């Protein structure tokens, strides 16, 4: 029943949506390969595309302003021209937010939740949906009084901060920030996955992304390439609880698992596992 | 907290157990390959082994008595000699039940729920745990007043029938009979998967097996070899609800998904998703 609206089109969150990842970093063949990877993800079943001109996993470098315009914008521009899928942009600079909205972007997905100077002001001018994600800080993960309580308290503060800028509450999306890069260890990560359905009291969409993360690599004791089954198990658990968007690397397999989730949630009485 | 007891050892159903499938049908190299496949499944994480001298998927042939002794018994006998895993036997004849219990079998897993003449009497003499599975009838699946109500009513009748023979209720195991070979179509199969946790009112173990079945092949529209992701999604849904044994073909991936399930059920408040 929950819908997202952007660029004269809608996203019906009645079923779980799979959002494929498309990193555009180290440009002649960097654009052909981007359109072809995006094409492959659409044919596998992806309904959203996460174009991010920055890798910020702990220990990754900084990208100046002009650098992100040169890769994010032509990629975003190329997707909307030829495809129907929704395009989310992983950017924190206000200039990339303004230019992504011009070339046809749908969702503003900021890893920093629009904390950079001018970022929140830009995201409101675009009128686009913004995804708010929680994060604390290659260093360690801090200590919490209770990881679920603080993430919740981080939200109420962020929704209130959004509405103060003109971004209506109905445009927002929430993401707990799974991963040992946003300041949460293995116990904190699995506590959030276990209590995900409680986050629905906000009555807002739940973007979730745990694809190939450390919360699967450390538990299963496998390299970064053998984490498919664990990522699928994570995605099903989140979708079983009513997560609306699942941000994954392996789109074909995730989409297959989602269809089992839908066929399961369709026969249930209340469409959600608590 | 629920335990199974057989052959002087125990099975602690505090975590989901993965039961690998080992079919012994069309014998010189048929035994080496059986021990080696069983070995591979143990190293992948399987704690139970399903040795079945019969394939009875719709359209499969009949095996005489002496034929099953020649393959089931030496295979069961070979596993208990060299490995610690539990051995379940897919047999309906009373003679194979008596001889499997002699060579070291753990669980009597009858696809027919001991309906053959003399089968129930044998399973009681062994004192072993029996798995009761529901089934109606290459033909079609019948019409139900309500598929959950009848399967439940099929149980109460079967537990009562077991106790009348001396098989204590604490030795029994239940299995809904997922699959379009036991008389249940795509809607009936997903109704049972959606309402699995309700079956716990019996306070008994839940054996579940949907590996590579038609309820995944028909929904995803893929050949019998590309059903891994859908089978993993099914297994997680059942384990999320508290299924205790998951009967799968792909043990390494299932075991990986179960560890995510355990790590998730460990951080939850009540260890079960309803
Ligand atoms: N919304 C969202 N964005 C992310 N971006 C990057 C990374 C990791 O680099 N993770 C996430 C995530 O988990 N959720
Ligand atoms: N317990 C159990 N046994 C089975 N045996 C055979 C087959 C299919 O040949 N399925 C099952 C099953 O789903 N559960």
């Amino acid at each position: 029943g929950m819908k997202l609206f952007a660029q004269g089109t809608s996203l019906d969150l009645s079923h779980p949506h799979v959002m494929g990842i498309l990193n555009v970093t180290p440009t002649h063949n960097s654009l052909i390969d981007a359109v072809k990877h995006a094409n492959l993800m659409i044919n596998a079943g992806a309904t959203i595309i996460d174009v991010g001109g920055e890798s910020t996993r702990p220990g990754a470098a900084e990208v100046s302003v002009e650098e992100e315009l040169q890769r994010v914008i032509p990629v975003v521009e190329a997707i909307a021209q030829r495809f129907e899928v929704w395009i989310s942009v992983d950017t924190s600079k206000p200039e990339v937010i303004r230019e992504s909205a011009k070339v046809g972007a749908h969702i503003i997905n900021d890893i920093r939740s629009l904390s950079e100077p001018g970022a929140l002001e830009a995201a409101a001018e675009t009128g686009l949906p913004v995804c708010l994600m929680h994060m604390q800080g290659m260093q360690e993960a801090p200590k919490y009084d209770d990881v679920f309580a603080e993430v919740n308290r981080y939200f109420i503060e962020q929704i209130a901060r959004c509405e103060q800028a003109g971004i209506a509450k109905e445009k927002l999306l929430l993401d707990p920030g799974f991963g040992f890069g946003f300041g949460k260890n293995l116990s904190h990560n699995y506590s959030l996955l276990a209590r995900l359905a409680e986050f629905h009291h906000f009555n807002l969409p739940l973007l979730v992304g745990m694809s190939r993360k450390s919360m699967i690599g450390q538990l299963l004791n496998v390299g970064p390439s053998e984490r498919l089954s664990g990522s699928l198990a994570c995605a099903v658990i989140a979708a079983m609880q009513g997560a609306h968007i699942i941000r994954v690397h392996d789109v074909k397999e995730t989409v297959e698992a989602m269809r089992v989730v839908e066929a399961t949630l369709s026969a249930k009485e209340n469409k959600r596992y608590e």
